[PDB]
């Protein structure tokens, strides 16, 4: 109780909020689906899980979402200062993306620091994941110098972290934007209804996004035009290949789509057909070459008969619940446990055709032993075959610094064959 | 890249936007009913299509109801200057209504101008349009002369051409209140449903509005009551028959 000097970086937040009151500042809002989000997140982190990899967030997707679209508005990236006592107009050469970390400090008190990834507009999604990976990494290990927390162009909060539905932020002096995301979650007036009765309707999540912006440089149009431009990538088919493509992920993304009615040809029927095209022609996309190599001469089949979209399917069936007819020992099953069963057994690292086969108690033989899986194997086992591929290799790595010129027609590139024949 | 002086109508644009800093400003925010507005314009569109006339749009109505909500509220039609040195209310003598006019340029950039309707408050709705129209046609012409660019009391804007859901304006020096209407679309929780279950459920579309005023004049009680006023409006018996009758 009683009155205290401001001392220390407390004192430098409040000049800052001080000078910032010489900007006049507008707002804009718009509410965004998230239900591609949620699912295309899910396959990518599925993907690094099995390679060991990390993890990546909603911050991440809407930080490189953001960046597209400043490029397609680049007025975005522009500022307002005074010169020589005349107006002008900055017009920076690169895009600097600053992030709202909040670190607490060694007394005790949290405080809000602004850091920026340097280089924007010349980067993937992987180089970007690297770059925000590494500011964040040395923040906390306390190795930031005083060049990371200069020259930022245009800046990104999240106040959706601890569920504000959305802000109304400050603009610091030399940016001409700042962009806030809020929570994604379901709205209110459906917090208590259930799973079942959702799941009916079609109700998906939303995100809400702000935008304020410096009115001398910047006008409403434009700060419209650039909400308009992050709705349309977060839910497009062309933003999620590049995405796929650099995490190296094998599969199609899920595809935005209304939800259709339940009439003509029943749904039971349909996620029927696709368990029996996967039996049957999963093997077209399946991980089985070590090389991502494509001969360029030859034909590529036809394997659209493996995504949803062709059996009238769609996102808003995958927590619906179906028929399934004794698939994988039960009579009930949702279409996301099916089509994680039938990826398991048909689409990783052993492809099968057996569906030609006229009788019908050896496909049953065949389709029982695939689908139950490869058995975990014991140390005493693993310790075995490891020691097969290195004679293998010796032995040709020997003959190789023995006897050079002489012809031996190698095995190299096909040592497993040993352990094979074994 | 680099600095580069602002000049021309940008400069004026920037100038006017640092004197707006003397404003003290609070903003309202009020979620209203569309279905009956589709419902209605639908029937005027089809008598005038019978008639080779043209096509009203979701602004005039909400324009029209407007003018009618200030009439029933005049406090906010009033501004605040100081004169001798004396804080001063000022009462004008008209609503001029400010229409926010989207024009590109010769050199190929984009400008924001306000043109007033003037003297709204003795027009009926078939008057009314027919001097929006007016504005209209003469922008693009390019034969707006300067006494339209001058004595505005309040002004409208429509962000939710875009699709924005709605937006925090500035308000300009001279003026008591300006008014926005955002985006008339489903909520985005609904926005991948079948149309189905939503006809089965009975869900409708919205309009958002906004009210930015001036709080040396205008008080929250004020604000509030105008956009009930204009909620009431567009779900009323009487304001239908008006616009019916006159057209």
């Amino acid at each position: 109780p009683g009155q205290t000097p401001i001392r220390g970086i407390f004192k430098s937040i409040a000049k800052n909020m001080d000078i910032s009151l010489e900007i006049p500042t507008a707002t804009s809002v718009r509410d965004m689906p998230a239900r591609l989000m949620f699912e295309n997140r899910a396959m990518v982190n599925d993907q690094l899980k099995r390679t060991r990899g990390g993890k990546i967030s909603f911050t991440h997707i809407i930080g490189y979402a953001m960046v597209k679209a400043v490029m397609a508005h680049p007025d975005m990236n522009n500022s307002y200062d005074v010169i020589d006592g005349k107006p002008t107009l900055i017009v920076p050469e690169h895009i600097n993306l600053g992030l709202a970390i909040d670190l607490p400090q060694k007394d005790g008190s949290r405080a809000l620091v602004v850091a920026a990834i340097k280089e924007t507009e010349k980067m993937n999604f992987s180089e970007f994941l690297a770059a925000y990976e590494d500011i964040v990494a040395r923040s906390r290990k306390g190795k930031l110098t005083m060049d990371d927390y200069q020259g930022v162009t245009v800046s990104l909060t999240n106040p959706g972290g601890i569920g504000t539905r959305h802000s109304v932020p400050r603009l610091t002096k030399g940016q001409g934007t700042i962009i806030g995301v809020g929570s994604m979650d379901y709205p209110a007036e459906f917090q208590g209804a259930s799973e079942d009765r959702l799941a009916e309707l079609g109700v998906g999540k939303l995100v809400t996004i702000t935008s304020t912006y410096d009115h001398r440089v910047i006008q409403g149009a434009v700060s419209g035009e650039f909400l308009r431009t992050m709705s349309r990538l977060l839910t497009d088919d062309s933003f999620w290949d590049e995405i796929f493509d650099a995490m190296n992920v094998p599969y199609t993304p899920m595809r935005w789509a209304q939800d259709v009615p339940n009439t003509g040809v029943d749904k039971n029927t349909r996620v029927m057909q696709l368990i029996e095209a996967y039996r049957s022609r999963g093997h077209l996309i399946a991980d089985t070459n070590p090389l991502s190599w494509v001969q360029p001469g030859m034909p590529v089949p036809d394997h659209r008969d493996l995504d949803i979209e062709t059996h009238n399917l769609t996102i808003w069936d995958l927590d619906r619940t179906f028929n399934v007819g004794g698939f994988g020992g039960k009579e009930t099953m949702t279409l996301r446990e099916v089509l994680s069963r039938l990826r398991a057994a048909y689409t990783l690292k052993v492809g099968s055709e057996y569906t030609h086969i006229l009788d019908r108690d050896e496909r049953t033989w065949l389709q029982d032993r695939l689908e139950a899986g490869m058995p975990k194997p014991t140390q005493a086992e693993q310790k075995y075959i490891l020691q097969k591929l290195n004679a293998a290799e010796a032995f040709e790595n020997f003959l190789q610094t023995k006897y050079v010129g002489q012809k031996r027609f190698s095995l190299e590139g096909a040592e497993a064959l040993i352990p094979l024949m074994d």
